[PDB]
């Protein structure tokens, strides 16, 4: 059947505030570049993957305090203004790309474009979440966001794929197991999962976690070969019988606390609770708010691109 489309939204106007020249801009001066972007790529992809059912899913809470609870450096460096209690602490975001976002976070509403999200949560979360549990459709993942190929599935049906945009959506290709085990050397048969246990062990310095010192990338993915799994590789260092190195059971010895906290940090949380601006995910054929889409698309000055959406909507069977 046509997959159901999982939208980043901050992975993906990111990308189209980084790709598309800030000379486009809005009759009142103020640039939409990531706006255009943004809608540009959804036509795309609607064009592309011909689905039925499409979620651009939020980032309710961008950085959660409980991940930052259990490793207070988690995307610290990217924080503007932290922020009490459950407001969402202020990222550092360029000031011509916030408005931009409540631009498309408004013209998603007026369509009635699904979007999805978590209390407490980020899109990470309602990704995993909406991938885990969904049961009629293979999925694709649309993000920028290498942590989020663990999310790849092949069994139990359906498939869950990444159509990764770390070169753009036009170079995009879609990675299941077998391209994450491709490119990480880890096991096939566990391949998302083992992706995080391998991205907790390394680090990820782009989100804040430095990772357990001594095990990089290259021991990390021949202990998982030898050992399965991260539980099967703390067993075999909380137990003087196995064939651990006195070395790396050192090294993950040392870091019990940090691999432990990490874990839930890395896994995207797969029963989040997540809800929907609409009342299911499937995907308008034509504006819910006609009239507001045309206001909102003039006054941002992406009416073109607007249009060229409805023609991709129109295209589908
Ligand atoms: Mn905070
Ligand atoms: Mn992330
Ligand atoms: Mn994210």
């Amino acid at each position: 059947t046509a997959p159901i489309l999982l939208l980043d939204g901050a992975s993906m106007w990111f990308r189209s505030y980084f790709g598309v020249p800030s000379s486009i801009k809005a009759p009142d001066g103020r640039p939409v570049n990531a706006v255009r972007g943004f809608i540009d790529a959804i036509s795309t992809l609607v064009t592309r993957e011909k689905p039925r059912r499409l979620v651009v899913c939020r980032d309710d809470d961008w950085r959660p305090q409980w991940r930052v609870d259990l490793i207070p450096s988690y995307k610290a460096h990217r924080v503007a203004e932290p922020e009490p209690d459950g407001v969402p602490d202020i990222e550092e975001v360029p000031d011509d790309l916030t408005p931009q976002v409540n631009m498309i976070l408004e013209l998603l509403d007026a369509f009635g474009i699904p979007t999805a999200g978590a209390a407490g949560f980020e899109a990470d979360d309602v990704l995993g979440t909406l991938s885990a549990r969904e049961e009629r459709d293979p999925v694709v993942v649309v993000s920028g966001d290498r942590n989020l190929l663990q999310l790849v599935r092949d069994e139990p049906a359906p498939q869950v794929r990444v159509l990764y945009l770390g070169r753009g959506l036009a170079k995009a290709t879609k990675w299941g197991p077998a391209e994450v085990a491709e490119q990480y050397g880890v096991p096939l048969d566990r391949a998302g999962t083992a992706y995080a246990e391998l991205a907790l062990l390394r680090g990820d310095p782009s989100d804040g976690l430095p990772g357990v010192a001594g095990i990089g990338e290259k021991t990390a993915a021949s202990l998982l070969a030898k050992h399965g799994s991260l539980q099967n590789i703390l067993d075999a260092a909380h137990d003087p019988k196995s064939g651990l190195s006195k070395a790396h059971r050192t090294k993950l010895l040392g870091a019990v606390d940090y691999i432990a906290a990490a874990e839930t940090v890395v896994r995207v949380a797969t029963d989040a609770p997540v809800t929907f601006s609409t009342p299911t995910d499937t995907l308008p054929l034509a504006a819910g708010d006609p009239a507001r889409v045309a206001e909102l698309a003039a006054a941002y000055g992406v009416s073109s691109s607007i249009s060229r959406l409805q023609t991709a909507l129109d295209q589908l069977p």
